[PDB]
């Protein structure tokens, strides 16, 4: 029945105390008791409680005692509204689900997001080791492998051993060591042997900002990969079956076509849904053609639906990383 | 000729009553009659009508008695403005068509959007039945089908019958039962027979949130599929005709090329507009090459025009579903 | 040196008259002369000029006499700010070029954007005529064309003549008639003859809202087509030359490869830049492979750069058309 | 302990001087000393300091002495807030990294972004020279090159020499001259010889606005090219190795498949990651098929992650160029 005047920095808001006592735990509710005159800045000639805060968002906080819900403005960023919430006693978890995903979310994007002359003296050997690995397989140095290649990689491993004689000698305590510095253990005496020779680049690929952002993205968006894989698996199964039966109705067995099984149809339905189209297997009857024309479009759609959700994350994280790089 | 002072929560707005009587059905219009002093909170010393509401949107409501049109702000969400509209007596259908699609919509996105150990004991059998179906066709277990596969699927159907001896016994009343629990009716005694064996996954594909959002999208956007199909059909017809005639002018019949008919040109014009390109049929004359270079681009455009409209829906619905999942 | 108080609807703005006389043609400038007391609503006890307008944008208008430039807010739509501009005497062409493309935009998107039982009795004949045209070419009804097909199309043309005996008889005056109702002139006595038989669908393709929006888009964005064609032509020329010379350095003539000319390289460079890839012509030397790996990416980029500009137009126009369809 | 009233144009903001002395270098801090009454517009009856500026952003400036951080509003553009910052003494480099990339951003998009009858008399010769170059290679005018083609290009070079007899004669001082007007030096007496004949179009391709915007984009976004190249190189290396070993486990050498080396796998892994798919090399074992189905998706993702960042730049720059073209 009575009115009180919350003067939030020059621009006074009036309300009924019956409105302020809707949520009795927060700070504003304390104003309503007949004791607040002994706690806050009560000017005893205009009866207004001074509160020296941003007056352009407090009219959205107070629009949580008036109606009953709490929304976020669109004229302030996340952290500004969050600081104001934290002040006034409101909880940052009553935000309605419409104004929540565009308010969390810079808070979910923070995400913790002269020996510099031998770093190149290690990168050079990393790259030459990658090259020697990629050339050991070529059937030009295998008339039986030529000796100069194993000599080169011997120099590489005798330098990597030298570098591994400091990361255990001068380190204080006791990921990129056990299953990533394995080729050093290997050369001294092939799939799992030398796949790891190429993994050493993931050691230095943390000093580049773009790959740090990519790594943070590939783990802050780990649901939109299950989603994409499940979409693609459903599509592959459905369209493999459809194309098998379609090609079958088009005239003692299936010897006039490529899709002889439902399994082998998975290869086709995945080189078609992705709009790849090698050309090893394609439809050859009008029913097969209709099913393929359906498959291409369904694939475009079920791939383009979650990939934008994946991509906005990288956009935001990379924008933040560059903004942090371009500021002192 | 007279002025009145609508004090909407501390920040008074003045107007002429001649402005407030533009729409005589709403609440504000009642203020103008020489009786409102007996209805509302009329402070009889400053002559201001108190109205204890958000003062940052009421200056957009009142900007519907001043000009004549009603627009929505961009510093508040949908539901906030909608609640304020509902209060003041304004109708939410006078919104101009520019400020309408970005005001409807969180209202069109709500869209209604220990026996948990046998659910896995049903999913296991669903998956093994899918696998046995996909392996019955392979020409490795058909020297004539091997007996262990029909034995396996017999175990599967004798478990699904057991599970179907409760969904009719203990159910109160009397979609996923008639045309989805058909293989149980089948095995006891092939296209329409066993296509349905794979449909059982659509029973469990409602417990995943991503597929619920996909299902809601595929039906809240059922116009943008007719649109895409019509675009693609027009493109296919036009470019099939163009490529037939083009390949024809390039020198007694058409025995030097692939496009011998206007029908068979549909397959090409749809594996090209989608940027698929198998390679079974391609142009082989300079006029055919120009028409194909036109077809690829027209296809990219007439596919990328409505697909973003389809994709924004999934983006919004999935954002809402995740926000609702991440909040108590 | 003196201050005056523009009371724009309850929320008074103070300024110096020396500020208001920056642009002497507009309305506000009239307030500054020592005569405005005889023109406007001058309350001669608080010395404030009443102006009964939106007080949330006038603080952006007045921020054109203070600094010297004119910007648009982001908390109001286009037409709202435009109406306020039109009132205050400001011109809508002084808007700075940053706040202009997001202010023009609904103004550039307006863009002018029981005989209903014989419309189907014409669409049926249109479709059957399209089908008879597409089947006249097939080498199944050409053992020499079978008589039933020309009989069918004779029925079609004898109905279209009947319908053309009203659009000249009962029309008041004197596009879709001369070069679109040509087959009627044709059958009574082949490229340009019967391409037009398929054009009749563009007569009815104006009653669908999606194709109306597509037609408005394809002409409100006629610069972003010259742009795309020029990008693609530059790319095609550059990469055709590059791939010719590359494939040439890889070891008396060029008889070991596909790219024997710079012209024929255009076909490849356009089925590759569009990520189509038929497979009729591909690189076969390491230099050719590097150039092709460059071509694919340059094509993706120079196609994806203007296509989003093309697509936003359709997005906006279609949103507007649907908003206008969903409102009385 | 004391309060002061910054009247920023009609809408007074109150604060404690203890708040205004948080940053003692800026202008507002001067208000707090017991001398400001002799410097600013101090009305000595309401004790308010007049400051005649936009009152809708100063409540965000002052929200930098209250909390400690500085954010940008979303209801004003970049340059407006920047002008207000510049006024008040605040530095435009304390902006928090969330509100920075959407505040820089028009400032990072400005970026410096009757002889007109012989310009066509040069473009004609440029185009005919391009055509003669592209036709010198064709094996239709090489029965040995026909004389009319070298005659034509002789006319072209004797006109380009004439035009090069003015750009050195009447030019005041002493890029598009040394390595771009080289064919004139060439014809008077082939890879590096005549690649440059096509470079002359880059001389005139600065008079088109679309290509000016493209050129500004291709250099304001030179990090997102290193990023894309590094993503693609990592992908190519990883998936080349994976597909080699996969195809190897699928059953004395590798004579049953295409991927015989890790190098040649780069061609495949780059015509697949880009969703090109020629069809010259594809997987032929189930493990190869799984790895290829992984490669297509990883390629789609690692290409679509930085390309939107590249594309937004062209969008913004082109919008600005068109807005500047459409305004006096
Ligand atoms: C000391 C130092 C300074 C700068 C950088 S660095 O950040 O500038 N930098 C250089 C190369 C890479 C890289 O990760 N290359 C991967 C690759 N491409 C093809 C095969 O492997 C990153 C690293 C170390
Ligand atoms: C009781 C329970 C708990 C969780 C889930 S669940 O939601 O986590 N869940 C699991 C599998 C699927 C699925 O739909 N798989 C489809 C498919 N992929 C390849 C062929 O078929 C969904 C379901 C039930
Ligand atoms: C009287 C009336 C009512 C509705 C419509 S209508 O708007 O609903 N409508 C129907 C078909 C089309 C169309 O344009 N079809 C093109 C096509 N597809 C394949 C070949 O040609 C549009 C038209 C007329
Ligand atoms: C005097 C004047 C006026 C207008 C223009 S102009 O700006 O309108 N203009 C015209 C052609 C181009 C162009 O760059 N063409 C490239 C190309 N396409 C295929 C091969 O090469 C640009 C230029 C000069
Ligand atoms: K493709
Ligand atoms: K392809
Ligand atoms: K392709
Ligand atoms: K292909």
């Amino acid at each position: 029945s009575e009115r009180i005047v919350i003067n939030v920095g020059g621009t006074r808001h009036q309300t009924y105390r019956s409105t302020l006592r809707t949520l009795p735990g927060t700070r504003l509710a304390w104003l309503a008791e007949p004791d607040a005159h002994s706690h806050f800045d009560y000017d005893p000639r205009a009866d207004e409680f001074f509160f020296d805060r941003h007056p352009g968002v407090f009219a959205h906080i107070l629009n949580y005692y008036r109606t009953g819900k709490l929304h976020c403005p669109a004229d302030v960023c996340g952290p500004l509204y969050e600081e104001e919430l934290a002040f006034w006693g409101i909880d940052e978890t009553d935000v309605e689900p419409c104004c929540w995903m565009t308010y969390r979310q810079h808070r979910d994007a923070e995400e913790a997001l002269y020996a510099r002359y031998v770093a190149f003296a290690s990168l050079f050997f990393i790259l030459v080791s990658i090259t020697t690995f990629c050339l050991e397989t070529h059937e030009r140095f295998n008339p039986e492998t030529e000796a100069f290649l194993t000599y080169i990689e011997g120099v590489c491993v005798v330098w990597f051993t030298f570098e591994f004689l400091m990361r255990v000698i001068f380190c204080p305590n006791k990921i990129i060591d056990f299953v990533a510095i394995l080729p050093f253990y290997l050369e001294v005496g092939l799939r799992v042997v030398r796949f790891v020779r190429i993994l050493r680049i993931f050691k230095l690929t943390r000093h580049f900002v773009g790959l740090r952002v990519l790594g943070h993205t590939l783990r802050a968006s780990t649901n939109e990969f299950l989603l994409l894989i499940i979409f693609l698996a459903l599509g592959v199964l459905i369209f493999a079956t459809m194309i098998y039966y379609a090609e079958r109705i088009g005239a003692s067995a299936s010897e006039h076509t490529h899709f002889k099984n439902i399994p082998i149809g998975f290869w086709w339905a995945v080189v078609t849904m992705t709009t790849l189209g090698y050309g090893d297997m394609y439809p050859q009857t009008w029913s097969g053609m209709l099913v393929g024309a359906l498959c291409a479009l369904a694939g475009v759609l079920t791939i383009a639906m979650p990939v934008p959700v994946i991509v906005n994350n990288f956009g935001m994280y990379y924008s933040l990383a560059m903004a942090k790089q371009k500021l002192p």
